């Protein structure tokens, strides 16, 4: 798709057999989203930096859909009050900005 | 240009007849920037939401250029700790995600 930028880019995701929203957010580096199970050995992670931090489950290797394009990458979960598709996940489904 | 996402897009800009460097934020609805002097008249704002607010100067109509190219709208200006052009002059340049 062509996502223009006059409103929120909230996009459907397929992840972990459910459907979440998520913000295409070029100014995250990661993929940070709402509590859910998923597979794998996780291990905590510190993120923010910038007033303090927050601590989520780092999960690596896992599929999302995005638009119906499918991705394969790291995914962090836990109490953030906003989801969002970080860079990390961009760059794997081809996601470039052009003006 | 088309820009990949491996790295932050980060930007030279052209504003206020200074040279600046931004993030180009999708995830931002606005445009703020560390303290500058610009034209007109400016209201005080109060931005952010999540965990608190800080204050920021909004500037009308201000001209700026990204990437050699021009647009015109708000810029905010004060104490960011992060330099970032959000969509609102994203769109003004014709800015979309693409996959
Ligand atoms: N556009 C980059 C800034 O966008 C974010 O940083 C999203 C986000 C991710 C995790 C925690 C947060 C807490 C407060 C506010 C935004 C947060
Ligand atoms: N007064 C505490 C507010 O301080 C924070 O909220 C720090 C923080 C922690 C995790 C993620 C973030 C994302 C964007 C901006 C600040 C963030
Ligand atoms: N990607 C959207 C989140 O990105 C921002 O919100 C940029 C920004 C703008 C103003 C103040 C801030 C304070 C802390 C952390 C980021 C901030
Ligand atoms: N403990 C105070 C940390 O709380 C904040 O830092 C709130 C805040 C104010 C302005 C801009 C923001 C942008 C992103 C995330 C939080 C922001």
């Amino acid at each position: 798709p062509q996502i223009t930028l006059w409103q929120r880019p909230l996009v459907t995701i397929k992840i972990g057999g459910q459907l979440k929203e998520a913000l295409l957010d070029t100014g995250a580096d990661d993929t940070v989203l709402e509590e859910m199970s998923l597979p794998g050995r996780w291990k905590p992670k510190m993120i923010g930096g910038i007033g303090g931090f927050i601590k989520v489950r780092q999960y690596d290797q896992i599929l999302i859909e995005i638009c119906g394009h499918k991705a394969i990458g790291t995914v962090l979960v836990g109490p953030t009050p906003v989801n969002v598709i970080g860079r990390n996940l961009l760059t794997q489904i081809g996601c470039t900005l052009n003006f």
